[PDB]
DNA sequence: CTCTTTGTTTCTCG
DNA sequence: GCGAGAAACAAAGA
């Protein structure tokens, strides 16, 4: 998942397990916890969840007032609200138990990280993954971004996707993005004018906003807990080879950048 | 059978 | 430093 689909999931976790003591925590993968899982269940059984939140794609589970979890979901991590009773699922790799349910981690490829760390802890974490900002009219400066770009040759589609210049886009929503601000997935930073870096920064912010709003893109395995998006209903290209732009009615066309799949429209989005 | 594709991140190689 | 390619892993489609 990206941005959207990550706050999503955190929005729902806030609503409902705020205020719940951790009874057990379970692995059958444990590798996937960075910090040491026998270390997590010893540090964390019993203690209560406060607060979830999100940097970037990373979600942060604020449990006591000194441990902060650190977790990603990669490509493929899913979390469910289940039964006490609930049937293990095949990709199911770990679990926190509380009184009247528990909360499932799975992830089919293995690729979701955990990582316990200490409140104070987790402004160095981000700042040594050199995350950039969110992407908000508030924390994400137009200056800066500018300034970034003029001096990289980095094609605009990788340089996007770094995390570094805003914090958030992937694959569907960099497509999106490109594509409504009217700039060429190759483009080399360099080359780009003013007043498509402007385009581009407030399409950045608007589109995420949206998917946001709308609850994430479902496109294959996507839910927060068992929910559907609507984000997927509006995109304009991601996935959608061969079918006609809805501004000038050319044909979307799929290339490779960079070992990425990326969709565009080459009347709009000139080379 | 092989080869390619996939919502991320981070490594080696030259 | 950089870009290209690939690994971590699993499943599905051609
Ligand atoms: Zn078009």
């Amino acid at each position: 998942p990206e941005l959207p689909e990550v706050e999503t999931v955190r929005r729902e976790l806030e609503k409902r397990i705020v205020g719940q003591k951790i009874i057990s925590i379970e692995a059958t993968y444990p590798r996937m916890v960075l910090t040491g899982f026998e270390q997590l269940k010893k540090e964390l059984t019993g203690k209560t969840i406060q607060g979830i939140s999100r940097r970037g794609k990373y979600l942060i589970f604020e449990i006591g007032d000194d441990f902060r979890l650190i977790s990603h979901l990669r490509m493929e991590g899913k979390y469910r609200l289940a039964t006490l009773d609930a049937p293990r699922e095949k990709h199911d790799h770990l679990t926190m138990k509380f009184a009247d349910g528990q909360l499932i981690y799975a992830d089919v490829r293995k690729f979701g990280t955990w990582e316990l760390i200490s409140t104070d802890q987790v402004l160095p974490y981000f700042l040594k993954k050199k995350i950039g900002p969110e992407p908000t009219y508030e924390d994400f400066d137009e200056k800066l971004f500018r300034e970034k770009l003029r001096k990289s040759t980095k094609k605009i589609k990788p340089y996007l996707l770094e995390q570094t210049l805003v914090a958030g886009l992937g694959n569907i929503y960099v497509d999106e993005v490109l594509w409504l601000a009217k700039i060429h997935p190759e483009k080399e930073t360099n080359q780009l004018i003013e007043s498509s870096i402007h385009l581009l920064h407030d399409s950045i912010i608007e589109i995420l906003q949206k998917a946001i709003k709308l609850g994430g893109s479902s496109i294959r395995t996507y839910s927060a807990l068992g929910s559907t998006g609507k984000m997927q209903n509006e995109l304009q290209v991601y996935g959608k080879t061969g079918e006609k732009c809805s501004r000038c009615g050319a044909e979307i066309q799929k290339i490779k950048v960079a070992g990425r799949g990326t969709h565009f429209c080459p009347v709009c989005q000139q080379k």
